[PDB]
């Protein structure tokens, strides 16, 4: 679990969203597994405008920030799951590193501030999902 909160905004795993954000929609995308919601409180985030490849992120299951070097936003396939059926997740990047079920929401940082949130995980890999793109979410 996990979320970004910035100006009104609550960016969070689209298949971890709850009643209260799918009711109060702004946007949502099924291909990249996120969705934003509104909020009345000031968010406590700030998003980075960047091109990093390196980055922090936490691991819920492991209690721990972890450094990554990790791939530019791309079309990934990501196997079926509870949560999706089989299919490419775009806008993801992949690093070598550990996340299970349960670790998504864990948020990626740069210098900069805010990358994206972790979305996919196994075989020692963790991939993310980027919001550097969504410049809407400044204003
Ligand atoms: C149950 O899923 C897993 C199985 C083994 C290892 C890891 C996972 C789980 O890691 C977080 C994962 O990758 N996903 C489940 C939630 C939806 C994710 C998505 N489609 O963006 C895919
Ligand atoms: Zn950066």
């Amino acid at each position: 679990s996990g979320a970004i909160y910035v100006g009104n905004y609550r960016v969070v795993n689209r298949h971890l969203a709850t009643h209260n954000d799918w009711a109060n929609l702004v946007w949502e995308d099924s291909s990249r597994d996120l969705l934003v919601s509104s909020t009345t409180a000031q968010g406590c985030d700030t998003i980075a405008r960047c091109d990093c490849q390196t980055g922090v992120y936490y691991c819920s299951s492991r209690r721990k920030h972890y450094p990554v070097s990790f791939s530019k936003p791309s079309l990934i396939f990501v196997e079926a799951s509870e949560y999706y059926p089989a299919r490419y997740q775009s806008h993801l990047m992949l690093a070598v590193g550990h996340s299970e079920p349960g670790d998504c929401g864990g948020i990626l940082r740069c210098q900069h501030g805010v990358v994206g949130i972790v979305s996919t995980g196994g075989n020692g890999l963790v991939g993310f999902a980027d919001v550097r793109d969504l410049l809407w979410l400044d204003e």
